[PDB]
């Protein structure tokens, strides 16, 4: 499936993922896209701070959903 991530510069990046992908997996994809080390990444979805060990599905993150990097 596909989700979007807003960077600290307002840039929108597109990620191909799956419902079971963990937030840690997503941070690795963001690192590849933008070069940001995972430990410097903090993600938010619908006002929820996302934990590395939980999955997109766990957070109700759907197709075409947008996540925020802070
Ligand atoms: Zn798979
Ligand atoms: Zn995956
Ligand atoms: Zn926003």
């Amino acid at each position: 499936m596909q989700i979007f991530v807003k960077t600290l510069t307002g840039k929108t990046i597109t990620l191909e993922v799956e419902p079971s992908d963990t937030i840690e997996n997503v941070k690795a994809k963001i690192q590849d896209k933008e070069g940001i080390p995972p430990d410097q990444q903090r993600l938010i979805f619908a006002g929820k701070q996302l934990e590395d060990g939980r999955t997109l599905s766990d957070y109700n993150i759907q197709k075409e959903s947008t996540l925020h990097l802070v």
